[PDB]
């Protein structure tokens, strides 16, 4: 089982937070949307666009669920990954940590640069959509609004120590 679960929205900072927090443990970092690349020899977008969301998301379970079981290091999710009910399931029992902002800073970050002309409309709409969801299976929630990446993962490491 993953030592963590990282789980959060574009600009959260994820994928830099998981890189740091990796190093920071000495352990492995797997991220679950170059898992699938790596799996299926075809890109997101290709398999998004081709096969559709559906189908992807079933791929994507598929992935998480065997690294949830086979990974012991840092787990990163790709950010829809919680919208599949599967995937909420499988979760259940881990550490899962979420890098959380607020919707502004999401913004303010991005935004929704990460559509046309009405992508800052989408990107408010996905995180209203997906933040109640990684609000749901949290174990751990780290406010990264205005936290530099050392000291979120100062935070978590001392959230997640082992005896003695
Ligand atoms: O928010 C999303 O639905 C996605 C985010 C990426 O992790 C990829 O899994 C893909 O672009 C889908």
């Amino acid at each position: 089982a993953p030592k963590a679960v990282l789980v959060g929205l574009p600009g959260s900072g994820k994928s830099t937070i998981g890189r740091r927090l990796a190093k920071a443990l000495g352990v492995g970092l797997l991220d679950t949307d170059v898992a699938i690349e790596q799996r299926t020899g075809r890109s997101i977008a290709d398999i998004f666009a081709t096969d559709g969301e559906q189908e992807f998301r079933r791929i994507e379970e598929d992935v998480v669920r065997a690294a949830l079981a086979d990974h012991d290091g840092v787990l990163s999710l790709g950010g829809g990954a919680v919208t599949s009910p599967g995937v909420r399931a499988a979760l259940a029992g881990h550490t899962v940590v979420y890098l959380e902002i607020s919707a502004a800073e999401g913004v303010r970050r991005t935004g929704g640069n990460t559509a046309g002309p009405d992508r800052a409309e989408k990107y408010r709409a996905l995180m209203a959509k997906r933040a109640p969801l990684y609000r749901r299976v949290a174990t751990m929630r780290v406010d990264t609004n205005r936290r530099n990446p050392g000291a979120v993962v100062r935070h978590i490491l001392s959230r997640l120590q082992v005896p003695s």
